[PDB]
């Protein structure tokens, strides 16, 4: 069931004994994680939140790496729930998203990055990525993102 | 392609906007990797090589999180190549697995832990859990373990 | 026809209601479109034609957008019909093209950018992209490129 | 896969030369774009809010072209998401729609505009297209319009 | 059998006629070629191998051109075939693979890369690429490295 | 995809581990490319332009390799678009051919080299290989060549 | 029938117009012709016959070309059709047939050379090809040969 | 393959023997070949260009017979490419062709002989065959013949 070559296979407290490949497996030392993650974006009176690169790699350091790398495939940015507009931007192309929501539908505004938009940022890479822009004296948008992270340490 | 709503799918540079779901996704603050690793196994004169649960530990913080967790599904040692001898152990039930090889097909011994035998080892776990031995003056051997770790901190 | 919940589609100028969405529409502020476009290639007594970023971004700022960003999927150069050749490259790769054509079938030159060969040029970019040669004392050879531009301002 | 002709297609940074048509491709010097656009209805005591050609223009600016000329296929009026009424007219047929709603499904009322209602609207027209009549002291509404517009300049 | 239209194809040593087609082909004056390549590497007794753009491009003049360009599909590195471990290693990504073999099967260990991870490196380029580490006091290991090399020169 | 073997394959800019094979691949140190060339055939008054080995050399140098073997399976030579003729002849058997034309289907004649008409020619090679024969006071006729050229140099 | 375009085909002592093709015809100055030939093989008391190149040549001359090219594709001795043997050669090879032969069935010996032992003779080659052995005091032998013959003066 | 009835065809450096039928073949002394063929037609100030058998003949000693017999199969003319006129003509029997033409189908003028109307012309035959007129201050017309060619030495 688990590769078990000796012996029957049986769930039990006690081990099974097997016979592993004839050559150990190859082993990727830093491996990759695509998940989707919550940013805090602490409030801004200006109404205008910048998701810069420290943020998304602050917010990976949470999930266990402490010196990350990462990609982005995905965000997604949310408002509060009630009658607002959230405006979300690639702040390289120029790529601008609105939705005006309501109560039930928050708004929500999505940008997608394919492979070749897809930019590999290190530890070393700063600057603004994306930008959300809601009125001044609004609550604080929810920002989901799908991000590939990976250790860097060798 | 991508959950791609909005506009058509197309690899490029330029990003691709689309409508995330109604509700923001259920994230998994520390997520969960299983892996082959290699552990070192300094030279022992003894001939005799402990696997304690600092040992697993140790080569897991190699893979990015800095205090794991961790259980073992597995554990294949493999002695040197030559004309040589492994046994391996399990130090609380008492299993035990020789192997004799050639230069070709190297020693293997393996011990498989079904989820009844799994254990869970916290970061205040310790004691030992496997043990190697082969005749002194030999070369080291080669241990791959199949482990499930993921970040403690939360 | 055109989405009409309420009363039958009739074209007519009197318009027609109908109920949206329940959540207005995921809006694009910058979009993307894919087009050909026309170059004009000043004469020049050298007979080397060089393409640099100015000269597509001044040709899409015909299109509409006044600070557009742009991105190259082809480029194609078609010399005078008669009998003559045209040399085309890319500067940065070394990719050269050469035909030589007819009075009917004139000569054709073309590069393709794959989707990882296709660069993002901003309004900051600047540089020689493609070069077109042809012998000294010639007409002014023909353009045309398949260029995905979007506005950049937010 | 993109026309490649001479040489296989294969996604890399390297472009892929290829055979253009016979003849360069008819250029559409101003091009067109069906999108959905957001009106910012600035707050209004009178509760009526007034969409202009104006509106839409300064509206469709935003979208990259400087002196664009349009046309409408249809406009939504989205009501605050609480209990309120929003009605929708066309300023010269007499077309009015009313619509009341809950917090979940909010107030939504549109006029559909068949292609012999469709009016095409230039930089020099003028004059009052839909009207929105909301009850005073009500917060401001949301109108979603589908336009076609494209440059004018020549 | 070859286009030959004119006459019947026979294999002789005396050439046959055709009618080659209206147009001339189109040429590409820099083509590419992919391919595997082996990499000297001389001894080091830091035990490790440092694989630079140099070093690929310098193992790239060996195969024809003198300025060449190239990208890089996968490395593997192989260990002498002893019992020895391979370790490899991209220097920006972080990513890291180890393989432990006997005389028979000798280590390996590979990294690939996809066309978003492809970088496409010219003659003015250089930095670390890739990074073998083996124990010191060890044979000197072999990299096999699949590129996608061309000329430069326009 | 592309040989992933360890992970899913998914065109990103971070790289894939693989296993390559057991044994490195075989290498090929000169390679052989098979295309068409253009030579460049500089003004005769006699009418008569002579196609040496030094010719297609020195155009075979321009692709690269400095020091090249080639082959020839093919050659066009192809007059001007007018009411020209050319004759293409092989110098060591003798074989002529002869074709006149329009401004639309310019002149055409084509030798073709079965295998055991084609010739390997060193860097020590020498002589007149092709002959074009169009009338004095007439446009320089273009030359296409399908040869298979490989480095030399050991 | 015989590409009568115009008019029906039929046979009669006066001619019928066509259309012909668009283009004239690709024109092989220097035709080929693969026809057996009889050689004279004046008599020898030595009872030893050589076939040099200047006898397939002369009697190749004989078929209508003045400075003929050859190769040749069989090559068949036949001996008088008494009780006598013949002994065929290859010069430079050394392959050796023999045959005795009765009154009815004479003597025959034949070598065949195929596509890569071929050779093409000039007008400038000599040397002998072939080499006849019979008894002594007997009647000259026969001899036929396969060849592919072709003008030389372009 | 090649009529290999010792031992297996193999195309080689090295001839292979056979058995050739019980009788030599029938040899035709003086072979004949089909084929189209190129008239100089040298400038006429009358417009008036006349085939004579003398033309034909010397046309056909450069295909390689000294003194040839022939007989004409079809008869194409063919005027310059641009806008001009050509009369072809059979001076015995009146047929008479007429066409007009422009740059890309220039004029085509064909008369074509049945078996009937075919005619052996020696090498004693004279007389005019064909005649073509263009007007005059006209480029040189292009005339194309398929004859049937022989050596008259027997
Ligand atoms: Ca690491
Ligand atoms: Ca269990
Ligand atoms: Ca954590
Ligand atoms: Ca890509
Ligand atoms: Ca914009
Ligand atoms: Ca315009
Ligand atoms: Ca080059
Ligand atoms: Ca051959
Ligand atoms: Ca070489
Ligand atoms: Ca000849
Ligand atoms: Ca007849
Ligand atoms: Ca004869």
């Amino acid at each position: 069931t688990m590769g078990s070559n000796l012996i029957p296979y049986a769930n039990s407290p006690v081990p099974i004994p097997y016979t592993p490949p004839v050559t150990p497996v190859t082993v990727i030392g830093n491996p990759r994680k695509t998940t989707w993650i919550d940013i805090d974006l602490s409030s801004e009176e200006s109404g205008i939140y910048t998701l810069t690169v420290g943020s998304y790699r602050n917010r990976i350091t949470k999930l266990g790496p402490s010196k990350p790398n990462f990609i982005i495939e995905k965000v997604a940015a949310y408002a509060a729930p009630g009658d607002y507009k959230v405006v979300l931007n690639d702040f390289k192309t120029g790529i601008q998203v609105v939705d005006e929501g309501s109560y039930a539908h928050r708004a929500a505004a999505g940008i997608l990055y394919p492979p070749a938009a897809q930019m590999f940022y290190g530890i070393s890479a700063t600057g603004t990525l994306n930008t959300i822009t809601t009125t001044a004296k609004d609550p604080v948008p929810v920002v989901r993102a799908l991000v590939t992270y990976w250790d860097s340490e060798q």
